[PDB]
């Protein structure tokens, strides 16, 4: 029972899937770094071993892209809760703008009766 | 049960403030709004209502002000929430970066070995 914007709600699932794969994309790029640090053209498990590292390479590309999307798509919900908050905020600092002139002219007019 | 950054877990907290203050703020508004209109220079009760504008005025910037502060406070955490998925967005596309350029490292390797 937390009470939030509903964009900020709608941010809260895409961001628990993006800190549930935070796992596989640290493990995945340390899968790849390890591989790249093995891989020995003098080798003679090279060609094999080329091969694999490619693989990882794309699978290390996909995950973290993945990562990504989710990342800019709350990115994207958070600059919107951030819209909507300077709207309310620009709103609130009219209304105070208002009371002041308003108040400016009933002094005015509380003087030019004297 | 929501999963969501502290900074947002933080933010929770004055929104729901927000939330709540809002019948007050627009009540006291309202308040100033009807009065603004009732004000009659011509009037028996004028000086009396006149004072009373001036109150309800400045009781409507406060809880305004008060409005404001919460916001703005609120603000500055959704601020810090999104700088943070920036940098885990820009160290992803990094590691995106790293990749590619390692592995066109091991292609062209690959290409002097024949």
């Amino acid at each position: 029972m937390l009470v939030l914007p509903q964009k900020l709600k709608d941010f809260a699932k895409d961001y628990e899937k993006l800190v549930k794969m935070h796992h596989n994309v640290c493990a995945m790029k340390m899968r790849f770094d390890k591989s790249s640090d093995e891989l020995d053209p003098s080798s003679s498990v090279y060609e094999e071993n080329f091969k694999t590292i490619s693989k990882i390479g794309n699978m290390a590309k996909d995950i973290i892209n993945e990562s990504i999307l989710k990342r800019e798509s709350g990115i994207h919900k958070l600059q919107s809760t951030l819209d909507d908050e300077k709207r309310h905020l620009d709103e609130e600092q009219n209304m105070l703008s208002e009371i002041e002139f308003v108040l400016s002219a009933k002094d005015l007019e509380h003087h030019h009766h004297h």
